[PDB]
């Protein structure tokens, strides 16, 4: 019912989501993550820290944050412009079932929800995902979070990019 | 001697470009392509024409281009913002050996090469890349080849990403 | 058809006479992008008499603190900024003006690091209410980098009399 | 003689103000006002009160009052940071000459001179400065004023400002 007591399910193995990519955010709370491709991305083979890099792609546009494990099942975030660190949990997750993968992720701001994230490969139709959705929206700000592929823009020729 | 002569090795599988994900370019033609990490995409799950992405990443700017294999080796690139299509080459790949990954792929304007992108994920450090950018150069435009990798923008705490 | 996609693409209307933007003197920022001008009052000032460039300047005012910026019209609708403690110079332009409607005034401006926005400053003197304001910001917002671009106007410091300044 | 006795010329228009922007004070009592520019600010179109606002602007630091008409020809300021109440008046006016704008205004403490100012926009060459700076040393206090643009910062590329 608030977001610090939120489901926080274990970080599945980054080849998972590898697996899942390209995938696209059916609902967030911020207008940020509307019309989104997420890619995720391995450790670069000489990266010191050896972080795994999450690619927030809108158009022409690239959010970009190394991310890696820390207590309780988080994941901590550092912006890449910014140097700036987010703390992100797994709601759940549900990666490479026959019927493809799904996840919503959530980063919290006290008992308030700061941004909500979930993701899909296979239109929206992971029921886990509405189950979750619906809970996420009763934590406080979680009013905000929305269908984020209303009326983006039109492609040329790329099924997950534009 | 001429773009049209330039060697043209097999495509590799796409889980070798994937393996060797990210990759930055050290050589290209054109400043677009400077200070630039190259990722590799699967197709998405629900993707018609299963075609590959390959993602220029430059700061906060992301060109994409999907491709699928095309006759004599050949990549057929998509352009997705504009729909433009392109037909690419690879002059030798070295992927995933235990000093990691190098390529130079390139596109021509019919005897000039219009395009360059040597990727290396290894500091510049394989011997054929020495080899295949010294024989570029001396194709018709390939005095427009240049290092793409000096001044490039200082960073936030990530390895690949700026 | 479709929004611009980077920053080098954004509109550029011309830069309106000097004495439009006098006229809505003082404006407040309500979408930014760097935190730097949060909370933020503007004031354009005519050049000096004396003034040997004819530049004018914008004043930046958040509560003690002042930013100014000479700027003179340059091509392409450009503004070019000199700031007045550093002598760094800036090329903005406008994305869209507003100015003095029945309903007051409201512009968005930016400044490009090449493709991607570097700083975006959306002004009004009628509390946010224009329309096109709301769609500038969402398509500034679009551009490489424009994704810190934020409502600037929130948790600002408490007035003690005067309704512009603090 | 007495501060209280000094000349009360009318407030003028605040067109004429804004018309003479910006003004530098050549004299002034405190040494707070040292090195400053003068800025008129109509009032904001929502402004309840529809009070203007005098800007006093040193360096990267700035002084708001916002004044009004008052008794006798007087303006009373409000400190815009502090709340506090100010009674001014103008000893002189000259306003928009052919050779520019000068003024010098005051506000007392009872026979004292608690704050003076003498600003313009023509390099202090108004005959009537002259008379009325003179005149205002002759008060209590007014042994204070002193000229107010000796060692000033040196500028970076702006006329009015540094
Ligand atoms: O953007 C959110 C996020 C969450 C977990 C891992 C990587 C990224
Ligand atoms: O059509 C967009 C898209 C992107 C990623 C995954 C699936 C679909
Ligand atoms: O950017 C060029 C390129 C070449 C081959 C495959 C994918 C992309
Ligand atoms: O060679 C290392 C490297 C650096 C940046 C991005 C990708 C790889
Ligand atoms: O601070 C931004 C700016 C832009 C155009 C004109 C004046 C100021
Ligand atoms: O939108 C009105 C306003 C408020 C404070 C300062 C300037 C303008
Ligand atoms: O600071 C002095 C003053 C006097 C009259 C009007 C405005 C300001
Ligand atoms: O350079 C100082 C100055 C400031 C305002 C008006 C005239 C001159
Ligand atoms: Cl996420
Ligand atoms: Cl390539
Ligand atoms: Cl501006
Ligand atoms: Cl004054």
């Amino acid at each position: 019912m608030t977001c610090d007591k939120l489901p926080k399910v274990p970080v599945p193995p980054l080849e998972e989501f590898i697996k899942s990519n390209p995938l696209q955010f059916a609902y967030v709370l911020t207008d940020t993550f509307d019309c989104t491709t997420r890619v995720y991305v391995q450790p670069a083979r000489l990266s010191p820290n050896q972080a795994a890099t999450a690619l927030d792609i809108r158009g022409s546009r690239i959010i970009t944050n190394d991310f890696v494990g820390g207590p309780n099942n988080s994941a901590i975030l550092n912006n890449c412009t910014t140097g700036e660190k987010a703390t992100w949990y797994f709601q759940y997750t549900n990666l490479n079932t026959p019927n493809g993968s799904s996840y919503c992720a959530y980063t919290c701001n006290g008992e308030e929800i700061a941004e909500y994230k979930c993701a899909n490969n296979n239109n929206g139709t992971d029921p886990l995902q509405k189950q979750a959705v619906e809970v996420a929206k009763k934590v406080p700000n979680g009013d905000k979070i929305h269908y984020a592929l209303d009326n983006c823009p039109e492609h040329h020729g790329c099924f997950a990019f534009y």
